[PDB]
RNA sequence: GUGCUGGCCGCUCUCGCUAGAGGGAGGUCAGAGCACAUAAUAUCAAUGGAAUAU
DNA sequence: TATTCCATTGATATTATCATCTAGAC
DNA sequence: GTCTAGATGATATACAGTT
């Protein structure tokens, strides 16, 4: 009922409404309100003000002593009706007597399945049973075992309940009874059973989502504030000196500025540099330690400063959430509410009994939808359909499988636009089978025994590697016991290749013309640059730029009229391209990619001209635009190549995918490069549509998944003017491969080997403690240097890059000689050869495996 | 059902004019295939522009 | 190279998406 | 009967270069 099933959702618009639904949900939402505030301040929470942006704050003891004077005597019976709300679950079903006026409660436990069984059972139970079994059930716990034992053997079952049942009923079911006779509480409509349920837990919801943030939040500043009192160094004294020096002068600190300024600092100077009062700081005495430290010291305080100056940023608590906003109002088929389901030929109608019925309409999305009651629950049946709005298109029609799922609940919201609509969560069912040998089996370093017996003894699986061009690069593998094959599956037998490595989709020909737009603004934006700056002091602009600037046809010569001619002909250009990609419903992804690229860069240019009248001194600040049409379609583009991969993957059971990195800190200098893939949602896209078909996804190591050599495991040189090439050197030979093709077969044997076979590491975690028991004797054990930098593992070394290549250990040296001395070969034009991943004449894969 | 496109004409703004470029609302003429898990709250990091300094 | 102000975007955590007894009715 | 509405219901699946 909730284990084994997938929840999805979507809406269909409420065309009209009968009766005084406006009055029960614009009621709803002002008590909503009314009494979140009231509860927020019944559970005395620290807070920070929120007109000031958290400069000052309200204390838990302010609140506490404001408690107080609110509740007054009432103190002690709020704080349990607060802590069993908190908790929640289903000793707190009874908690809306807080509103309903008619409330009566029942003076017996109720007779439940688990209570029978175990009072039928009484007579053939030991005592060691009996107290096993009523330790953890709160209500049983009432009566000593013992007495339960004298209860069994001397009286019937029948009379036994009669004995029983009064004594083990729960005495927190009328907590909320004695608030509201005390307190005076009162709703809206205080006579409404169902009314009272939906906004208690509503409330009840808000609340415990605060309860779980706030606590979460005290907790990592303590845990900040002991990571960074644990690292203490000089280098870290040395570091803080560096960085206060500097802001008194309105500089700071990077890493860069920090790393560059020790580096000039040793060499002296005539030109001067971007970075200099950071070198004259650094050239006087006080800082003689830092410019002797070493690398690794550095780095790590650097990174100790880094974390205290996050540290001292935060605020003491959270704010106090906004309740302004529209909440979805749920309403169900057992208790919460009432409604009735009627799907008809050109509507559907939800009938709400004493709240007015609502007319729908059809959605695409819920195509030939069909509805069938059961005694507590909906049965919906339907199929997805293309949505074509114009009359006559040459688009053949298509129609999907059919879906069957279960509905319980309804949703009802309001959008800022006055418009109403109706959410339907259904719930798809599949065999838990495929998610559970994902997340038990090859998402572990040491899988057990029991679980390793339950696996099947066949099964298909795929990787694939995804970047910013050529999107997807697949490979499928079948698995299984006692068959024989060059792919190795750690722990389960052998297996061989159903489809080689290969490329799904190539670039598209508007991909070239995309990038030379981009160019051509980011051209015009440095020309308007040093336009500025040239009309600021008097000078002339340089030749090269009006040279370029007079290319295009202009009314005049001066040259803020050749930069405004420039800028009509980009966007003649831009206008075009995306009149011509909407025409075909963007066919191509790389494309779409690159010409959201260009219109990200023509808003830049756009920003940049608007502002070319101003003085020094004064300041222009961004103006709000209510525009969304950006955010509608980057998120298009990430679910239609989420089903790209899903449709591929059709017919697999576990799919093996890189764990990419987002978009990082001030130190990258290409996370605008990355924000534009967008990795980490994209994942989340693929893995929800993934498990609408019952298919496992894993996501392994990704260090060194696109340097190893799929056959042999040995390191190979990527080319830096051409990054879809790689070479090899092996038998005195040089191979030429694809890297993409390599990413994909690379993870293919990552995925199949758990992970534990590692790339590099330093002289420990899961994976490396089973690669080194596994391989090596023991996993305890010291490492020292021999012959030309390998490395012999004995049962020293500290801090070092240790590499696993062609499977011996080997010292960073020596890995950097490898990969110069491929460098050099490539160099001086040596004819290499094509090899292909996908030949039959393989015996084994060799990369990332220790066994 | 939700989402994503241009040309042309007035009006109205900001900037410039040896000269035009851009924004907003509206009218009109066209274009239009393939995706869809729906919400509330909180928190962190960056992107772009402008001014300032070595 | 760094600082400050605006508005917008990527990402990650919480809260969610009912079942079965009982008392009245008719 | 069989409805249909209100008050009450045992505990709990990993790991740490890449775009
Ligand atoms: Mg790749």
């Amino acid at each position: 009922m909730k284990v084994h099933e997938i929840p999805r959702s979507q809406l269909l618009k409420i065309k009209q409404y009968e009766g005084s639904f406006v009055e029960w949900y614009r009621d709803l939402q002002e008590d909503r309100k009314k009494f979140a505030s009231l509860l927020f301040r019944w559970a005395a929470f620290g807070y920070a003000a929120r007109e000031d942006d958290g400069a000052t704050y309200i204390s838990p003891s302010q609140a506490l002593l404001e408690r107080r004077l609110l509740l007054g005597d009432a103190e002690d019976v709020a704080i349990k009706f607060l802590d069993v709300l908190f908790k929640g679950g289903a000793p707190s079903s009874s908690c809306y007597s807080l509103f309903y006026e008619d409330f009566a409660l029942r003076d017996k436990a109720k007779y439940s399945g688990a209570k029978r069984e175990f009072i039928e059972g009484l007579a053939t139970m030991p005592l060691d049973k009996i107290i096993e079994r009523i330790r953890q059930d709160e209500q049983l716990s009432k009566i000593p075992a013992e007495e339960w034992l004298i209860l069994g053997a001397e009286y019937s079952p029948e009379e036994i309940w009669e004995q029983v049942a009064p004594r083990i009923v729960n005495v927190d079911r009328s907590l909320g009874k004695q608030l509201r006779e005390r307190l005076g509480i009162k709703c809206r409509r205080p006579h409404d059973a169902g009314y009272c349920k939906i906004l208690m837990e509503v409330v009840a919801r808000q609340l415990r989502s605060h309860n779980e943030t706030y606590h979460e939040y005290l907790n990592q500043t303590h845990e900040m504030k002991t990571k960074v009192a644990n690292n203490l160094t000089n280098e870290f004294d040395l570091v803080c000196e560096f960085a206060e020096v500097l802001e008194e002068k309105n500089y700071g600190l990077g890493w860069y500025v920090l790393w560059q300024g020790v580096k000039q600092a040793l060499k002296e100077q005539k030109k001067p540099t971007k970075i200099q009062i950071a070198v004259d700081q650094l050239r006087q005495p006080k800082f003689a330690g830092l410019l002797t430290a070493k690398w690794r010291a550095l780095k790590g305080a650097y990174d100790t400063w880094k974390l205290k100056k996050r540290l001292e940023k935060r605020k003491a608590f959270p704010y106090m959430p906004n309740w302004d906003n529209d909440y979805q109002i749920p309403v169900g088929l057992t208790g919460l509410g009432v409604f009735t389901l009627e799907v008809k030929r050109t509507e559907v109608v939800v009938d709400l009994k004493e709240h007015g019925k609502l007319f729908c309409s059809h959605s695409h999305y819920f195509g030939d939808l069909t509805a069938e009651k059961h005694p507590s629950r909906y049965h919906l049946k339907f199929r997805h359909k293309l949505k074509l709005r114009k009359r006559d298109s040459r688009v053949e029609p298509t129609i999907g499988p059919w879906i069957e799922a279960a509905l319980r609940e309804i949703t009802i919201q309001k959008k800022p636009n006055g418009v109403f609509y109706l959410g339907l969560p259904y719930a798809l069912s599949h065999g838990i089978d495929n998610f559970q040998i994902a997340k038990r089996f090859f998402s572990a370093a040491k899988p057990d025994k029991e679980v390793i017996n339950g696996l099947p003894s066949e099964m298909v699986v795929g990787a694939a590697d995804l970047n910013l061009s050529n999107i997807v690069a697949p490979v499928k593998a079948r698995i299984g016991k006692g068959l024989e094959g060059p792919l190795h599956a750690l722990d389960y037998g052998y297996g061989e290749l159903i489809d080689g490595p290969k490329i799904l989709t190539p670039d598209g020909p508007r991909c070239g013309e995309l990038i030379s737009l981009k160019r051509d603004i980011v051209e015009i934006k440095s020309a308007i640059k040093e336009f500025k700056a040239c009309q600021r002091e008097g000078l002339t602009m340089s030749e090269e730029t009006t040279t370029w600037l007079s290319e295009v046809e202009s009314p005049s010569d001066s040259p803020r009229c050749m930069i405004q001619s420039r800028i009509a002909d980009t966007s003649r250009r831009l206008n075009s391209f995306k009149y011509q990609m909407n025409k075909e419903g963007y066919q191509d992804l790389a494309e779409a990619l690159r010409l959201l690229d260009a219109m990200d860069s023509y808003n830049s240019l756009l920003e940049s001209y608007q502002r070319m009248h101003l003085s020094p001194g004064e300041q222009s600040p961004k103006e709000a635009k209510f525009d969304t049409k950006r955010a509608s379609f980057r998120d298009l583009l990430r679910r239609r190549v989420a089903h790209t991969i899903v449709e591929y993957f059709d017919d697999c059971d576990i799919v093996f995918f890189e764990d990419l990195d987002g978009p990082s800190d001030s130190d990258s200098r290409n996370n605008a490069l990355v924000k534009l893939l967008s990795p980490r949602t994209l994942l989340l896209y693929i893995r929800q549509a993934l498990e609408k078909r019952g298919i496992g996804m894993v996501e392994v190591a990704k260090d060194g998944t696109s340097q190893n050599n799929p056959i042999s495991g040995h390191v190979g040189w990527r080319n830096k003017q051409n990054k879809s090439e790689i070479y090899f050197y092996e038998d005195k030979e040089l191979l030429v491969m694809d890297a993409d093709e390599v990413g994909a077969m690379n993870i293919l044997c990552r995925g199949l080997n758990h992970s534990v076979c590692p790339y590099s590491f330093v002289t420990y975690g899961k994976r490396v403690k089973r690669f080194l028991k596994d391989r090596y004797g023991s996993s305890n054990v010291r490492f020292l240097v021999a012959s030309m930098g390998f490395v012999t593992v004995t049962t020293a070394l500290v801090g070092k890059r240790l590499y696993y290549h062609g499977g011996e250990l080997v010292t960073h040296d020596l890995h950097n000689r490898m990969k110069d001395e491929i460098k050099y070969l490539v160099e001086k034009e040596v004819l290499a050869r094509r090899v292909s991943l996908s030949d039959s004449t393989i015996k084994s894969y060799k990369s990332f495996a220790h066994v």
